[PDB]
DNA sequence: AAAACTATGCATGCTCTACTGCTTCTGATCTAGTCGACC
């Protein structure tokens, strides 16, 4: 169920996506709303940041994360 | 006729109880955006 997470069916929908991830990963990390990594997770499309990838939210979270997790 | 004791009025401070104005908290409303799933 977590390798072919597409054919789950017991669980309902998270109800979060990319977007309410980011807010959620902001308010929990306790992230300045206001700062770059903030802005980055927010809007992961905009290739502003000119490093790493700038389409993945998945490697973004990780680079954020990279210093703060064991 | 002179001196001592007492009554009543008034000043004085402190303490306690309503009323007005400023600041903050909550509720209610509206507007904007996200997500599930279909096609």
């Amino acid at each position: 169920r977590l390798i072919l997470p597409q054919l789950e069916r017991e669980r309902m929908a998270y109800g979060i996506k990319e977007t309410m991830l980011a807010k959620l990963y902001i308010e929990l990390l306790n992230l300045p709303r206001d700062g770059k990594d903030a802005l980055k997770l927010l809007n992961y499309r905009t290739p502003t940041g000119t490093h790493g990838d700038a389409g993945d939210f998945a490697m973004i979270a990780y680079f954020v994360l990279k210093p703060r997790c064991l």
